[PDB]
């Protein structure tokens, strides 16, 4: 009863006004580090089950470690950047010197310090597991040299266990060429996540955000396999900054919209390219054009600045009225008159053309309405499914209002023949300047004759 | 020998008509259960190693617990739908009073159990995983003996294993904020699944598809994580209803078709951009432009009806006459005069211009043909290797018989220069209107002077 | 101070010429084999908690069993293939009669042999997991006892340890449809990766730059489950084998070029379309216009020839003189004035346009830059982030110089109106006579009147 949604019939869109920004804006980068323990070399002859087991398991730590040394319509408008630019740049920087000492040293007595690297950044540091103190002062000593005899089996699964971890990250970075996103718990559980959150210099709201949906900061985030220098493995955690909170945002749902005279082709279509997810947050609007790019947790909408465009604010005018003298609305035209559907947040939008069998249904009562060729909208509430042709779609069950919006269908204001059709990222006003051309040419070619 | 193919050289293209269909058309929607403990930990001060690893393992039941709480060419005109929007409708269902309690209530005594909700609609109910009765019955009366003792280790053995499926299942949805694709073992075993669909209500013939192919059924499924009210775990396993099966379907290959005259450029190409998997479905064709989204398995094509166009029969016409009176075939045109290959399901086109070497080559026998600058076409038997420039494509060791239907490249009737080479979806028509107005601008323009 | 970077004002593109490449040309294909035990279910009486275990994971380990029994701009131009084709063609092959004994035979005295199939192919096969020997002579003596006794726990860990490595496989080719990749240790672990590229025909170079980077190895490979029959599991590993090594490369980085009258509209744009990698192989030059399929390590660029166009040494000719007359550089137009931003190796290309606030920053001093409308460039050595509207950016700080340029940006050169404004994928050349097409139009028609 917060999320509403209107359907405007003269421009075959809709669009929903209800919903909450969360823009990424930013990026944090800390470093996690795990203290392990150098072997050599365990050396204990007969095999006893007791005995196998502790050195096979010792052999799948030594193998980790191995691995690791061993490691070492629109949208095209939009332009290239690199997600992990920021994290690869912290990587870079920890290649240096005794910078692992430096670091190695303020991690020694808590788990938990910000350093001053070189660079002159302060991150966040974590030492979140130990395996070495265990390894080095429980398991070692008793291996060396000849006899080895290990009693009481529980420590051989505390072993595994607290080596388990380690192995899943070692397989992880593995089959990620050492960037893995999302995030999982193995790289970073959610205490320790929690605790990361706590000291990055946002909004106390900031936090807020990102505690309710931990899951959504996972698959925004980063991380990258860095060194293993000296007897520490150290990973960089690319955590994302929302800059922007608790602004208004909205969806726009776009179909084609064509004329239905009677011939079987001859007809125009026409179809607005500017579909997608609009934010105000800096006077101006961020759109996201291919949508894939944000998460939705009803309130909230997750987006990543990276894949958008800056806009002016006067872009909500193509919505109200598509002829405004102020904002030339981004449009696509074409002779393809095919039906097809859109489900919208709060209903869905119906482009039923040809002899094409368009119908909403309710689960109960089965087929409602039949519709008669054209762009049309109806509400989530009384229906529950929608069938074009072969194609069965279902309806999104969420609660808000939605409002028709009556009004020709702008198609039919332009006479065939003199129409562009062939128009991918086009616009109204580069639209009427050919049909001028061509109401130049037209006109002024019989005037002369 | 079964599956057949036919290329035709006079359009440079292949279709592999002994295709079975296999469409998705519907969904079906089902509720899996987990029994789930409430438990307060017991502030128990012994240090004994096997409790404490059943303490370990108890702290990850309940972080596992903690984290579900706190989650609480061609192709653009397919339109867009909501896959999961039959899936999400039930999960909303299930936020209601004791809406929980209902279905607690009938699995309390069978694990299965179909179960009328307040909207109405009759669903599948499983209780798969009753972790409450085990850990009330064996793991509770056991830690809970004043003496913090333990007698043997296969109890800790017993709860790791038990537990560990929880943690999957736990450790997925953390990182799928709640739906998963496809749906793991973890999260429905084959035993599990197997069950599900004799119930699900579809023909014999229909549950046997599935039953044989779990794979395909798994990746065309939904896992959408709802509540944990009450001491149960519950989320809803999405499963594709196979409405279509068994109607011949064909498989459209379509390469670039270009003059090839000795000069540089100056040339013309042309292309069938109608590519893709086609089937008959109801006395029409669904089209599925992407065939990324079409799964194989020999004689079974898997489809998704909610990427596809439904379209007229006459589009086999394409196939045979590309300039009948009956239907307007999809084309693309070119000045780009580049060498490319298509391997087909029996074969490989290979599209050889300019300077390019282009060659067909045995395992055994190396070069077996030297291609003469053009469109071709070659068996899948007498060749094993195909090689274009600095790029070498493998072909399928598929069986079937191929036949090869000679024609004169379409493109070589049409005169350069009045020819219309900036076409992404135009048609046939809609080229020779503009060959037309070409013509008549040529034609009117100089019968006036 | 090995990679190097050049950025041309006079074309707004960046072209990084410190590279070395990596290209895939072809395939190498392996088959792994498992050797397994067939039993049948004791009817066993026993109640002990350790035999039930076992019980419980023998039959994970039968049911795994069950379900592999069960399972029997630009890139537009590249064309189609078949990845797997060559595995699959393998695959095949292994159904055959006594093909399986044929390479049981020779595996079951040593772990590796290489055996010539009845195709003629000679094929290296492995056996690195002999469950069978392991269930036969450790597990199944024990188990049917008479007593269901079971002594000592460490049985049951010894075997659920074993079964592991085959429950993911299972997993993994259950949710892969019997095709995984990247390749996964489970697969295929580092010791075993090893010991397989040393007897592939490559060079010893090429064995070295392969043992470096198996990461990469592993996503550019595929798994292809094939057969299960005898009592031997066997799949098809399929490796890349890259014959075109130590040869220089390039990447191309591009941005749109735009006038910067004070108008509105009414400006004309223009950018480069020849975005991507560049690779000197065979005289030629091997291109790949998604850089997505492509991975990279500092000095080595790894690349997959099937998504690539062969093109002609003397592209190069672009990047210095768009208008030499041996080459027609391939670009494209817009009317649309968008800001955005392109990062490069070593620095970032800014397309900044109308009123926006396009900005670079450093993180000690800040912002150190206000761009004046235009296409420019900054290195990564002064320069840390860059910000373009709403949207940051981050630069990567690699090393290596950056050259500027100077040269007057070419777009200033058109007159507006005659400007052809709407082309995606056309060329130099091609405008011109557009242009030329256009000034007749214009000269033709009033020389007349």
């Amino acid at each position: 009863q917060n999320i509403t949604e209107e359907f405007y019939q003269s421009t075959c869109s809709a669009v929903s006004k209800g919903y909450l920004s969360a823009l990424r804006t930013g990026w944090y980068t800390s470093v996690i580090t795990i203290e392990l323990s150098n072997i050599k070399e365990n050396k204990c002859n007969g095999t006893d089950a007791k005995v196998k087991l502790i050195k096979q398991e010792l052999d799948k730590y030594k193998n980790a470690v191995t691995e690791l040394q061993l490691l070492m319509f629109l949208g095209f408008l939009l332009g290239v950047g690199s997600a992990i630019a920021s994290g690869v740049a912290v990587c870079k920087v920890l290649h240096l010197e005794g910078e692992v000492n430096k670091i190695k040293s303020a991690l020694l007595s808590t788990n938990k310090a910000v350093v001053s690297l070189s660079n002159g950044v302060s991150v966040l540091t974590f030492k979140v597991l130990d395996l070495k103190n265990y390894i080095d002062k429980q398991l070692l000593p008793i291996l060396n040299k000849q006899s080895c005899s290990i009693s009481n089996i529980e420590t051989v699964i505390e072993f595994q266990q607290k080596n388990n971890r380690l192995l899943e990250i070692t397989r992880e970075f593995s089959v990620n060429a050492g960037v893995t996103t999302p995030v999982s718990t193995y790289m970073l559980t959610n205490s320790e996540l929690l605790s990361l959150i706590n000291d990055m210099p946002i909004t106390n709201d900031q936090k807020k955000l990102m505690s309710n949906n931990v899951q959504i900061v996972r698959q925004q985030s980063y991380s990258i396999m860095c060194i293993i220098k000296e007897e520490v493995l150290a990973y960089v955690v690319q955590l994302p900054l929302y800059g922007v909170i608790d602004t208004p945002c909205w969806k726009l749902h776009t179909s084609p919209l064509c004329t239905t005279n009677t011939k079987e082709g001859s007809n125009i279509c026409l179809t607005r390219t500017d579909r997608g997810w609009y934010c105000d947050n800096a006077g101006s609007v961020s759109f996201f054009p291919q949508a894939e790019t944000c998460k939705v947790q009803s309130n909230r909408v997750f987006c990543d600045t990276m894949n958008s465009l800056t806009l002016p604010s006067e872009v909500n005018l193509c919505n109200v009225d598509i002829f405004n003298p102020k904002y030339d609305c981004k449009i696509m035209t074409s002779k393809t008159d095919v039906s097809s559907s859109v489900i919208t947040s709060l209903g869905a939008i119906v482009s039923c053309y040809g002899k094409t069998k368009c119908t909403a249904s309710n689960k109960n009562r089965g087929i409602i309405k039949t519709f008669s060729n054209g762009c049309d909208y109806v509400s989530n509430k009384g229906v529950d499914t929608v069938s074009v042709g072969n194609t069965l779609y279902y309806v999104n069950k969420q609660e808000g209002k939605s409002l028709y919006v009556k009004g020709e269908p702008i198609i039919n204001f332009y006479d065939p023949l003199v129409f562009p059709s062939d128009e991918f990222d086009a616009s109204i006003s580069q639209v009427n300047e050919k049909i001028n051309q061509s109401l130049a040419f037209i006109r002024k070619s019989d005037e002369l004759l």
